[PDB]
C-alpha cells in the first residue's frame, strides 16, 4: 500500500518501529491496517514532541506495558498522586499532574468529550489536537507555550497535506482507527 510507504518515509525509524511493536500487541497488521498505522505513528510523534518540548515531562507511552506502570508507579510513590486507571501519556513535573495526548480527525471538541468520559479522572489532563490547527484542553490550560503548540500544529498539518498529496488523506479521516 501507499499509506506504508508514506509511513516509512515521513516518520522516522524508531517512531515505526514502536508503532509495529504496538501493532504486534494489537495482533494487527501494518499493512492491512494501513490508516492504524498511520495514526499510531502520528500519536507518538506527538507525544514525543511534547515531552521534548519542556525534564519536565516523563514519556509513558512508547514503552512496554511493564516499564510504562513502573514509571506511573514510581512517580505515584514519589509524589502522592492519584494512580490512574488508563496508563497516560506523559506526566507533568512542573503541573504534577498526568497528560492524556489525543490527536483527532474530527472536531477536537467531539474527541475531547469522548477521552474525557473514557479516562474518567478528573486529575489526568487531556490535550486533544487536529489535524487542522486546533486544540482543545482541560480547564484551556494547553501547558505547553505557544511555540512549541504550534511546532505541534504545523507537524500534524503537514502530514495531513502531505497524505492528501498522495491521495490517502480522505481514507484516514474517514477512519477512526
Ligand atoms: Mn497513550
Ligand atoms: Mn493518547
Amino acid at each position: 500500500s501507499a499509506m506504508e510507504d508514506f509511513v516509512r518515509q515521513c516518520f522516522n525509524p524508531m517512531i515505526v518501529e514502536l508503532a509495529e511493536k504496538a501493532m504486534k500487541e494489537y495482533g494487527e497488521d501494518p499493512k492491512i491496517e494501513t490508516n492504524k498505522f498511520a495514526a499510531i505513528c502520528t500519536h507518538l510523534e506527538v507525544c514525543f514532541m511534547y515531552s521534548d518540548f519542556g525534564h519536565r515531562f516523563e514519556i509513558i507511552e512508547g514503552r512496554d506495558r511493564i516499564m510504562a506502570w513502573t514509571v506511573v508507579n514510581s512517580i505515584c510513590n514519589t509524589t502522592g498522586v492519584e494512580k490512574p486507571k488508563f496508563l497516560p501519556d506523559l506526566y507533568d513535573y512542573k503541573e504534577n499532574r498526568f497528560i492524556e495526548i489525543g490527536v483527532t480527525r474530527r472536531e477536537v471538541h467531539i474527541y475531547y468529550l469522548e477521552k474525557a468520559n473514557k479516562i474518567k479522572s478528573e486529575k489526568t489532563h487531556i490535550h486533544i489536537f487536529s489535524f487542522t490547527g486546533e486544540e482543545m484542553a482541560t480547564k484551556a490550560d494547553y501547558t505547553l507555550d505557544e511555540e512549541s503548540r504550534a511546532r505541534i500544529k504545523t507537524r500534524l498539518f503537514t502530514i495531513r497535506q502531505e497524505m492528501a498529496s498522495r491521495s490517502l488523506w480522505d481514507s484516514f479521516r474517514q477512519s477512526e482507527r
